């Protein structure tokens, strides 16, 4: 049983060596500590690997990615096939071709994922038997797979999310095991020891929401660890939640454990030596402060034991990534105003409040700060919290944002988050001059479904220009078909052709016309004259040709 | 209108056809080993059907063209 | 039409000049109301749009026939 287990485990498994970890933990103790411990001592270190590169960055020796995704008969696709990328992948095409299905798809089978690392045994979400399954088809049922990759040992561990339409006289099974196995790997050996857990965020086009100022006091439950995973994949990201998490960390961080505990202990002190002649009543209804300074002992020893980061440096830690990512933001803080607590930041030198930034900047910075967050909590171990595993789904990246902000949209967010593999959707082309042509999917604009494979574009858009990207791969024109004076230029080239070259009545109306409404200096009338100038030239090629003999 | 770049500038790619343009002129208008070398990559980037390299073959022609032009017109002017 | 607001906590505060619509739209109704005249739409659609739809609006209060249920939530954003 163990003989074959030992071998795989010590050849780079941690499958076959949790299974051996699993199998010996319930056995006989004691004597037994060190075989049991050397399993999940390489265990916890095939998770915790890692070095830091040339870019000073930590790198994962074992990265957690989603390789490949197919849907058969799930919404308007028959049977569709992705290749993700390990960094960024980009899916772009026209309205109602896909691209938010597939987001939904993943998102769905990463809740399994994030169910199972929460609780033991948890459940995920599955596929809708009402709009899910793909109307006029002869199946009537629809299934997701999923082939992630999280290291050498595990190549690949699939996931298939089915469902059954009414009455389709059978039902289809979920084979979510693989997931339920490698979430269960990772809940248990958190903990026993504390270790850096994977983000899974998606962030849909309903992150718009106008934002509410009256925040819910600090119950306890948003410095939680296992908070990053409440409500993580479902459209918007917490950007309450985050308010609150930031106020209570700005409120630690001015008040701190050194300036409270011995408070207590001072206390104590003086109490006990007031009531060390007897008279216990001033003592009996204040044992409620004794018991507290215990209970101040209680929840401090899982602040130092685990590992986890000091409460300034993680303010810290999102300070900087909130204020790098938006290009507006320059600092953000907790001011007091009328004893209330509330976040105040600087745009443009100007130092407005939430509520008083624009649809633009406060869904951008909602969206940075939620995932900060996230990795903030998920991530106690490391120097930079923002490096760690995780994968972000993003429905409309450029969302609410001007063409200026697109041209950086991508490299703030990957520099941020560097080992995050993000999936995203696009609607510009200006967002895809900064991506590299490897990470694109392009549904392609004659589709009805059938199509089997999402392909990348036949041209290099990283670094090109936006007329380019936009004609060949966005497969729209640079001037409006629509409006009458965007074709003039094409009919002055087309006069100039038919005739000798000389500008006639027709051709001399046209220019005029063109002049008129562009303008003196525009791009038409040089056009124009360019096309005047060469035809000249031609003829007086055709002239000299001509004349040299017949 | 909009007061934005047509090419990214955060993209050290896009610089790469101005910044091939000075090695040609940089020399006189004629290839060299770090302006083949610049070409190289331009082509291994856009590649062959991009508008980049047929701007960067005719920047190439052009420039190999003035110089014949720029040597029957020294050679004669001494 | 002027709409105007004090800051909170200001002693002195800033009336509103609203009556010339209100005289517009006294206009308006009252001509209506003794025989019918087309109204103007007045609509506002702010990005507080595109939130998901689903069904669930049967017991919703107020006849959607009524023809002055066309000025409901119409500046609301969706
Ligand atoms: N159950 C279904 N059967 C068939 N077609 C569907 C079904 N559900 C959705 N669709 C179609 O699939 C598309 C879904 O749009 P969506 O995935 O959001 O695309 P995009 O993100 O590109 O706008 C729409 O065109 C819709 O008509």
């Amino acid at each position: 049983m163990t003989k074959q287990y030992e071998r795989k485990a010590k050849g780079g498994n941690l499958l076959s060596a949790f299974e051996l970890y699993q199998r010996n933990s319930d056995k006989a103790p004691g004597l037994g500590e060190m075989l049991v411990g050397e399993w999940f001592e390489m265990c916890r270190d095939y998770i915790q690997d890692g070095h830091v590169d040339e870019s000073g960055i930590f790198r994962p020796d074992n990265a957690f990615y989603l390789r490949r995704l197919t849907l058969k008969d799930f919404r308007r696709f028959s049977l569709l096939e992705i290749k993700l990328e390990e960094d960024l992948t980009v899916i772009i095409g026209n309205n109602g071709k896909g691209k938010t299905s597939i987001l939904y798809a993943i998102a769905k089978t990463l809740s399994w994922f994030v169910a199972n690392i929460l609780k033991e045994g948890g459940s995920g979400q599955r596929l809708s038997e009402m709009t899910d399954i793909k109307n006029d088809a002869e199946d009537r049922y629809s299934d997701v797979s999923s082939t992630f990759f999280f290291g050498k040992g595990l190549k690949s561990v699939p996931i298939r999310l089915s469902r059954s339409a009414l009455g389709t006289a059978e039902r289809r099974d979920s084979e979510v095991k693989p997931a339920k196995d490698l979430a269960d790997i990772w809940r248990v050996i958190n903990e026993v020891n504390t270790i850096n857990l994977p983000t899974f965020a998606l962030y849909n086009v309903e992150r718009s929401q106008p934002f509410n100022r009256n925040i819910k006091d600090n119950t306890g439950r948003r410095e939680e660890r296992f908070d990053a995973y409440s409500q993580t994949l479902g459209g918007a990201g917490r950007f309450d939640h985050f308010v609150e998490w930031y106020i209570y960390l700005h409120k630690r961080t001015v008040s701190d454990i050194s300036s409270s505990i011995k408070e207590l202990e001072q206390q104590v002190n003086d109490l006990q030596r007031t009531v060390d002649g007897g008279m216990v009543s001033v003592k009996s209804l204040l044992e409620q402060m004794k018991f507290k300074l215990s209970e101040a002992i209680e929840r401090n020893d899982a602040a130092v034991s685990s590992r986890v980061l000091t409460e300034s440096v993680q303010k810290s830690i999102v300070e900087k990534a909130i204020c790098s990512v938006v290009p507006s933001i320059s600092n953000i803080w907790v001011e007091m105003i009328t004893g209330s607590d509330l976040v105040k930041v600087t745009n443009d030198g100007h130092d407005v409040t939430i509520d008083q930034l624009s649809d633009g900047q406060r869904v951008f910075l909602s969206l940075v700060a939620d995932l900060a967050r996230r990795m903030v909590m998920l991530n106690p171990l490391l120097e930079n919290p923002l490096e760690g595993r995780g994968i972000v789904l993003i429905d409309q990246i450029e969302l609410h944002l001007h063409p200026k902000w697109q041209q950086e949209v991508i490299l703030n967010l990957r520099s941020a988050f560097p080992n995050i593999q993000f999936i995203i959707t696009t609607h510009s082309p200006i967002v895809l001059s900064t991506i590299e042509k490897r990470c694109i999917r392009e549904f392609e604009p004659n589709d009805d479904g059938d199509q089997s494979f999402l392909d990348s574009p036949d041209m290099q858009t990283k670094g090109s220009e936006n007329a380019q990207i936009l004609e060949q791969v966005m497969n729209v024109h640079s001037t409006p078909p629509g409006i009458a004076e965007s074709h003039w230029l094409g009919n002055f080239e087309l006069l100039l052709l038919d005739n000798s070259g000389e500008l006639d009545n027709h051709s001399q109306v046209l220019y005029d016309q063109i002049k008129a409404h562009f303008g003196i200096d525009s791009i038409e009338l040089k056009k124009a004259d360019s096309l005047i100038r060469i035809n000249k030239m031609k003829n007086k090629l055709n002239k000299i040709r001509a004349e040299k003999g017949k």
